[PDB]
């Protein structure tokens, strides 16, 4: 798996209810939020900041 | 895998239901959303801020 | 899965009921949305400042 | 997978509801909005700034 | 797996219900959500800095 | 600061720009758009739907 | 702060400039955009399913 | 504090730059986007489904 | 502080700069985003699912 | 501080930069994102599931 930096977000949620009832029967279930509170964060910068100057000579007498 | 960078971002979310009843049967269930609070941020950012400059002399006597 | 910067934001909700009643049989369920507060952001910025100058001298005697 | 910069926003939702009821038999579903809050932002801005210039000499004597 | 960097999130959640019930018989079960609290985070920031300078000499009598 | 349901959504953006120059002098800026993909959703109902029926009895032999 | 239900989104971004230059002097700075990938969601739903039902009796003999 | 249910979501982001240049003097800054990948999200749903039915005796013999 | 249920988001980011320079002096400064990578979720549901049914009797002889 | 459930979530980042720098003098500073992945969430619900049935009797010879 080469490369240089790689990020993979996936999501699948799923939800499902059964429930058997012959004559003279009752049920009752509850399904939550198949997803709850859930965030993936990935942040890649890259800058080269390069400073490069040349000074002879400032001043020299009474400054 | 290679590459510089890559960011993959899938939702695919899924409820369903399923209940018996016959002659003199009943039943209730409740599905909340699929998702819940599902966020994803990825941000790559790339430059290059290189400063030249070239300086003599300034001054020399009495500043 | 080569390249240089890639987002992907797909969604693809479903949601379906299914309920079984005979003769003297009743049912009640309830569907929330497919999806609850689901949000992808992904920015890519790439800018270049070279800052080039050249400065002789200023000045000499007296400022 | 190979390029520079690729955002895709595919958005399909789906809902359906099944109830069955023979004679003498009733049922009452709810269903919800198939996309609940969905938003997909994906910015990609690319400028080059440089900044060139020739400076000889300003003043000398007495500024 | 060669590389130099490589994050990876994935969010495959799953909930299903089943309950039994024959001619005079009743059940009640709950579901919560299948997931809770869950986040995944992966920063990598590349940059250099090199400071190159050229200084003479600055004054000499009388600072 | 009492009320049942209550969305605000404000947006003013800014941008100002300020450079000096006195003779021999040269500056270039750059500046962006003040706001970058920014959303405000908010969506409120609110529905009573009552079922309400009476059945005395169907059939009695041979169904 | 009493109330039942109460969303606030507000965005004031700003972005402001400054750079000295005099004879003989140049800058140049960079301003990317005040506001960066930034969204606000809040639902809020109610509604009552009430399902009132009288089934006497379905059949007797020979179903 | 009193109150059932209050979310609040402000955003207010401020960038500003300031550098010094004086005759044979030069500056270079750079500024990314006050805000950067931000969101927030908040549903509260309420809603009541009670299921009311009486069933006094369905079939007897040979069912 | 009492209540029942209370959420608070609030994001104020700020970035500033500053960098002096007198004749024949130079520097140069990099700001990032105020902010990275950032989310605030809470969700709040509450309901009542009361199931009341009642069955006298179902068959008797040979079902 | 009473009360029954109470969720607070505050973001204040702040970043600054200040250099000296006379007559022959340079320097460069770099300054990262304020903030750098971070996420508050969390979640409320509270509902009552009461199943009440009375089943008097079903069948009584050969089943």
């Amino acid at each position: 798996v080469p490369g240089g930096g790689s990020v993979q977000i996936v999501y699948k949620p799923v939800d499902l209810s059964k429930v058997t009832s012959k004559c003279g029967s009752l049920g009752n279930i509850h399904h939550k939020p198949g997803g709850g509170q859930v965030e993936v964060k990935s942040e890649k910068l890259d800058f080269k900041d390069r400073v490069q100057s040349k000074i002879g000579s400032l001043d020299n007498i009474t400054h």
